């Protein structure tokens, strides 16, 4: 039970699974749909709305196509931009997304104070870092980050190991894309460390099979329904959440941050989700921390190749 | 509720695949198969609700197949398969459809609760019940829908919560579904009385008339409802499968006096059996409901 | 979810543990608590806002030591032989109703006093047309029966249907053409698998088990809590959801009286007396003249 | 969530059976074992907790006993406080032999199980049955785990703001000693301090502390025992636990605490599948009281035997 007001940048697939998710599920009482595209946040609204009457959820949508339309939000996802072509570079997309991310900020920041604007618009580490500056202290900024890519590797543990999605903990860090790595050392089964649970079973799976398994199962969802639609929504409701209630929940998201040796930048680490947010590098070990600075030292790579 | 039982859906397009999630992410369901004719797309569907089902730290059980005849032990199958033209033309291209994922599930789904989302949807239910005969229960989603986009619209209209509002949508699903206005109320209180008591100043023909420019937005926009039907899917399977008896208007093949054996929308008792309460209408919305009864018939007698 | 008012009369183990249900579950706006006992629905009531803490649950909960402090509610729940308890308990409901009526306009009213049945028909003559008037009948009895069937037969309770009907107490009777096993009606499951069990040690074994509750506990409690939860918020969330509730309806030969059979819970409240068979509206058409009986000797 | 675990609950007193309801009717577990001494009354809880299931449509599987050897495969073992049938050292002595002999009892047949620790001195009980248990399971204590939430109800109260919106942690030891960590202390991510601050609100942190108390004192004068808030505080750390979930809760959990050595205090954990303890989140003013609340139930762990 929550009273406040979560905003939708981008009522696409993604947007709008988001916004069902919020109108069906325990939690969020007020919601904003924002799209460019005439009509499309309106029709998106009608249909939750219907789907609210059927689960007997009291819910206030409101339906706009101009962003400068949002006042008051105590949440706002953003999954405005556009996808990354097969030619285009990361530094490419950056640029055609980097204006895109400032002016949605430029619209939002003064209507929307305190609010927590969550990112989902990809290179996302560097969107971050672009948002964060434009909002400043007018709000809190971050990043879904490697958010989904921790639930897609439990999902991928629990398969090959024949264990509930329950029992497996740990968490993908760094940045977001390709180079996320998995941060083995905090990686359990009912509590039992990988390696252990493994061979105290005769298990015949080893770290390099999970994390191909975990690209190829991406892979699938990508060839066939062109994006993954069901697994974002659901992360997102879970990072809102956790911080609108107060949750104090561990999810790795993109935050703007100090790292040893790099500076301030917006990278995944296992964060507490609650009214403030909290980056705790310490629970991944010596090795892994190296590995995230050479994480964050390419982000910033990218960030400051933005013209 | 928590239920040990196995829902299948036979179509992942857009519909099938919102139903699947909401599956993966409400408490009720944790078996799950997923089917679709075109390749690859059940997987997909399959392995991004695991991804969501991880979030809500949900244990289920998806199966994923691209052939219908591999569905097995399935206790609830919802069926969004078939076309997207006149009643008649969709009848005819339809029927066959329905008829071969019938014969398909029939053996290997005994008792299964069949659930027709295919549009003429009283028709495509009459189809299927003929196939299906004993060996399983066979009903349509009919005007479930319409039901919750009137109580959506008397919400909004009369600025009332969503939980205040009853009433149902009853007949023939499209354009000839009607409002049994004698069941809608405001927290017990019938809504004549309630907007007369309260100076509300709106008729019976603005909801209707409101109803339908909703209607039209969905469409113009995504071109077809998406969330509300997959929510409608959820609450009818569970009510099943629960034995919860909510009563809700659906596609039921019923004896109707004077007209014989026909799928037609009434508020249904939804438990392990399904009955049909025509005596919750008055005698005018059940002379409408004979002569929706015919009409479906009519649909039903050109294929 | 639910913006309305849920009062409870007295909160002995029942009353709290409805409160509290309330407060965890369905997630209900406010609740006001009531008991005559100083101190006792205070305290009831900061306990549960502790566990609204943990649930992150926004409640806002009211608590009195007297009833006449209960004001604006939508629903109110009220927590020797049968025809001497009738005569004691017929002016403690009258009382109580003189005090609510006219300040909670609209409220449900959910008689849980013995004899339940001629209790419903009481309060309903005080409250007449400023409320409606419920009492909880053969609702907790329908899901004990099922509850044993689940066990007996090995199924999952979510498999079974069927309902006990009647005056509450010793005469309730279950419809057994209302039984069904996964849509199965129970002699058709029993015969197509040769389960060796009887009608008759299905209805004793149900008996035993609640012998067995008092025996232990003292009382009924978790059963009773979880059923005042699913009548109130059905009706008031318009859930239309058959559960057998004393209602005062027109049976035929008797005319106006509060029996139990499958009533639809919504905003408003609908018997279905058709659900049964004519042998079982024969044995409710006694039971509802057994109730009369005894209404029309207590005025 | 939807756990297919099963939980183990010690003692069927109210306690007890509230938490086996909440269980019954709250979506997450459906498997649960119930002991009683008492002959027929886990029984007699079972059936009517079994109805409630009913009511709820939700299909669980629960078992009663009488012996706690019958406990088997347990994921996680709450075991609730006995009747408080005088004196300080005496209490956690004459305790001590209960908690020993109830984890003797249950170590061989339930590995890797959570034991959920109530019984007063909760530190000290913590650290009893983590030395029987040992490397065969995790043992923690409720700890300030419901100091933290009835902590958190008094400033929603008190500052009339939704209960959600706040965050903060009562650490330390259990009971009289158990001390607010201000520096934590947030309304919507505010400092509370600051919130106070800019609203001109007439209230403070003493104002607070002795509004807890009050409350609490009230629940025992009328009830004679916290029933509800504890119940519900055991279904959390419960699920988060055996869900993988990782919500920071404060519980008594062994730990090394410089300058005292192996002890079971309450600091903001982790609680997922590994529980971690979190000193950091508190400043240095609140460390230094949790290294004196440490030194206390250390000395009353080193006077047992
Ligand atoms: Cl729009
Ligand atoms: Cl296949
Ligand atoms: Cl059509
Ligand atoms: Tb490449
Ligand atoms: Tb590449
Ligand atoms: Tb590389
Ligand atoms: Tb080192
Ligand atoms: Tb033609
Ligand atoms: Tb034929
Ligand atoms: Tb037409
Ligand atoms: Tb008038
Ligand atoms: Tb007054
Ligand atoms: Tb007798
Ligand atoms: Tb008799
Ligand atoms: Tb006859
Ligand atoms: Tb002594
Ligand atoms: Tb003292
Ligand atoms: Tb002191
Ligand atoms: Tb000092
Ligand atoms: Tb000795």
């Amino acid at each position: 039970r929550i009273p406040y007001k979560v905003a939708v940048i981008g009522t696409g697939r993604v947007g709008a699974t988001f916004a069902y998710t919020m109108a069906v599920v325990p939690g969020i009482a007020r919601m904003t749909l924002v799209d460019v595209v005439p009509g499309l946040a309106k029709g998106v609204m009608e249909d939750i709305k219907h789907a609210a009457a059927v689960f007997r959820r009291s819910i206030t949508v409101e339906a706009f196509e101009d962003v400068s339309k949002v006042e008051n939000a105590d949440a706002i996802v953003i999954t405005a931009g556009k996808p990354r072509k097969a030619d285009m570079s990361r530094r490419d997309l950056a640029n055609v997304n980097a204006q895109i991310i400032r002016d949605i900020g430029d619209k939002l920041r003064d209507r929307n104070p305190g609010a927590l604007y969550v990112v989902v618009t990809n290179p996302v580490d560097v969107m971050t870092m672009v948002l964060d500056d434009v909002i400043g202290s007018k709000g809190t900024v971050i990043g879904t980050g490697t958010s989904l890519d921790t639930f897609r590797f439990r999902a991928a543990v629990s398969e090959l190991l024949n264990v509930p999605i329950v029992a497996v903990d740990g968490y993908v860090v760094g940045e977001h894309g390709e180079e996320a790595f998995v941060a083995w050392s905090t990686v359990t089964i009912k509590g039992i460390h990988i390696d252990q649970y493994i061979k105290e079973r005769n298990i015949n799976i080893s770290r390099e099979q999970i994390e191909k398994y975990v690209k190829d199962v991406a892979a699938s969802i990508i060839a066939s329904q062109g994006a993954t639609i069901w697994g974002p929504a659901a992360t997102f409701q879970e990072i809102v959440v956790s911080h609108l209630a107060n949750e104090s929940k561990i999810i790795p998201i993109s935050l703007p941050q100090n790292i040893e040796g790099v500076g301030r930048v917006a990278v995944s680490v296992p964060t507490i989700i609650s009214g403030r947010l909290k980056p705790l590098v310490q629970l991944l070990n010596e090795e892994e921390q190296e590995r995230l600075k050479r994480a964050a030292k390419a982000i910033r790579n990218v960030y400051e190749s933005i013209l």
